[PDB]
C-alpha cells in the first residue's frame, strides 16, 4: 500500500472483516470502507458498519468486539494486504477507522524519502 | 521526515511556530509537539499550546477558532534537521495535543507506505 497524503482526499481503503468465533452469524465476512488514521491508537468500526449479531463487550463511549476479527485491507486495484487479527472497538463514529494497531501490522511509515 | 507507525508510540514531532503577524506578542516563536494525523483534514493547535496573546477569530465535532495572524510552521526531525517551512492560519481548539492534519502532511510531501 502506498498513498500520498492530500488535504482533499481522505486516505480510504476497502476492508474485509471476518468473524472467527464459534457461534453462528448471518454473515461471517463483510466488506466496509475505513480511514487510515495515524492519529488513532486503535481500530474502531462504526456502529453502522458492524454486523448486529457480532457481539460486543463493555471522550468516546466504546465497546470491544467479543470475537476475534480477521481484517484484510484491499487496495484500490483489488490487491489484498496481509490479514491481521484483533478485537476492534465499536463506537458511534462518522466512519470506521484503522488506527496504529493496524498501521503497524501493515508495516506502514509516513515519509517524504 | 520518515516515521514508522507503531501502536504504542504516537508519531510526534517537534514544531516551531512563528507569529509573522502585523502586531506585537510576547513570544514570536514557540516550540510545541504535534501528532502526524493522516485522519485529520486540517491542522489544529491545542488551546493549551497556543500563546495566550496570539489573536484568534471565529471562523465560518468540536468548536474551533482560527489564528488571526499567518503562522510560519517548521517541523523539526528527530536529529534536529528542519523541513522546509509552511505558512498557514491554523485552527485552535480544545483537543488532546496539537495535530498536523493533511493540509500540512501534503505541504511536506508525505506518503503513507509499506513499500
Amino acid at each position: 500500500l502506498a498513498m500520498t497524503m492530500e488535504h482533499k482526499d481522505r486516505p480510504l481503503v476497502r476492508v474485509i472483516l471476518t468473524n472467527t468465533g464459534s457461534h453462528p452469524v448471518k454473515q461471517r465476512s463483510v466488506y466496509i470502507t475505513a480511514l487510515l488514521d495515524s492519529g488513532a491508537d486503535i481500530t474502531i468500526i462504526s456502529e453502522e458498519d458492524w454486523p448486529t449479531d457480532w457481539p460486543v463487550m463493555e471522550g468516546i463511549p466504546m465497546r470491544k468486539s467479543r470475537d476475534m476479527i480477521e481484517l484484510g485491507v484491499i487496495n484500490r486495484d483489488g490487491s489484498l494486504e496481509r490479514p491481521l487479527l484483533l478485537f476492534p472497538a465499536v463506537a458511534m463514529v462518522r466512519g470506521s477507522i484503522l488506527g496504529r494497531d493496524c498501521l503497524q501490522g501493515l508495516g506502514l511509515r509516513l515519509t517524504n524519502l
